[PDB]
């Protein structure tokens, strides 16, 4: 049920390997060709990820040496701290140096993370309980603000912290999760995409966007992170209110969904086929369902109400945006949207979101669950 699909995207996989050299896909442009970067985004640790995950389904050493080269990259890139200064660096090395934990033990590896985590946990900023989403300290404009996506990048310092024993990781994680609960996510189950708060005190501000269709809109990629994000922390807090959360935001962004199965840009736009859509808040979404689910006990009938959404999405994914292994393609999904408001790659090929479908896959047909948290955790 899943094979093929998978099939297409190691194929894919293999043939950009070989064709990117040392080099990262970030998103496509106007055509099946992913633009390529030198480690410079913050988006390389998918690429890292989805190279694992290709390794761990086969087996097959190209996958393993392509990643463990993306691993010595990240470990370049840390240290000579190049575009680090910002809360990305979850993405950028839970799923490229933590991988490589997860995957096969490499002490490395582990140490590379832990490094990173280090660097992370400078982010936040004590006066307003929070970690800074982007910028230097004290910036004039961002110093206060938070982002959504933001719950994905706690995963390292919940990790590092159980790693280290040092209770400091767990701490401004769970506050940033907590925090980002009351103030991005609505009372309608919807969500802000970030959030301003007064630097010096932490006083609530107005919540907001630059990708959104407005401050008040529902950009769909944002309600992903949400769902995926309170379900990754509720796991690792053990927290019964985040899960909480992470279900509302499901529901709402199920109830949401068009008829072809997968996600317009924005939930408060016309949901008419000539708008943009982003199959990459699909992908996400269908791993957090698949998330939230792992956290419920088998007699929740929501469980299998959660798995067969998540089914449901991936294979309203592979039957209307998938790319077939025609030997050019480079993508797995079609139509993801970068950013809209902007003009930047509305109808592209996003690394994350082909990290996100090929891990939805893994999961569905081999329980590999990603490289958020270790396996059996
Ligand atoms: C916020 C920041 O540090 N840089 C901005 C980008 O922010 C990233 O946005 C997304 C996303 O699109 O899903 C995910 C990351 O968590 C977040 O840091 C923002 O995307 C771009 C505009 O597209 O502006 C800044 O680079």
């Amino acid at each position: 049920m899943w094979q093929q699909a998978i099939g297409d995207a190691l194929g894919i996989t293999a043939r950009n390997l070989k064709k990117f050299g040392d080099r990262f896909p970030h998103v496509s442009d106007g055509s099946n060709k992913y633009v390529l970067n030198d480690n410079t985004d913050w988006t390389d640790g998918f690429w890292s990820g989805i190279l694992w995950l290709c390794y761990e389904y086969t087996g097959d050493e190209q996958y393993r040496e392509g990643a463990v080269r993306t691993v010595a990259s990240f470990r370049e890139r840390l240290d000579r701290f190049e575009n680090l200064d910002h809360h990305n660096i979850g993405f950028l090395y839970s799923l490229s140096a933590k991988a490589q934990w997860i995957v096969e033990k490499d002490e490395s590896a582990r140490k590379l993370a832990l490094d990173a985590a280090d660097v992370l946990m400078r982010r936040w900023r004590a006066d307003a309980g929070i970690i800074q989403a982007w910028g230097p300290k004290g910036d004039p404009e961002n110093g206060g603000r938070i982002i959504i996506d933001c719950l994905l990048n706690l995963p390292l310092l919940l990790w590092a912290g159980e790693q280290t024993g040092d209770p400091e990781y767990r701490r401004v994680a769970e506050a940033h999760a907590l925090k980002s609960r009351r103030f991005l996510v609505r009372g309608d189950d919807s969500s802000y995409h970030t959030f301003y708060f007064d630097p010096e005190n932490g006083n609530a501000i107005r919540g907001g966007t630059h990708q959104g269709n407005t401050d008040g809109s529902t950009w769909t990629r944002g309600q992903a992170w949400g769902i995926y994000g309170f379900a990754l922390n509720s796991r690792y807090l053990g927290n019964a209110d985040l899960l909480e959360t992470a279900k509302r935001m499901a529901r709402h962004f199920l109830a949401r969904v068009p008829e072809d199965g997968v996600v317009y840009w924005d939930f408060e736009v016309p949901q008419e086929p000539s708008s943009y859509r982003d199959s990459s808040a699909s992908a996400i979404t269908a791993c957090g369902l698949l998330e939230i689910a792992s956290q419920l006990d088998e007699s929740d009938p929501e469980r299998q109400r959660f798995i067969d959404a998540a089914k449901t999405t991936v294979t309203a994914l592979r039957d209307g945006y998938a790319e077939r292994d025609d030997g050019e393609a480079e993508g797995f999904i079609r139509r993801g949207s970068y950013h809209v408001r902007g003009g930047i790659s509305p109808d592209d090929y996003t690394i994350w979101g082909d990290y996100y479908y090929l891990e939805a896959l893994l999961r569905l047909e081999r329980g590999v669950t990603g490289y958020w948290y270790e396996r059996g955790r």
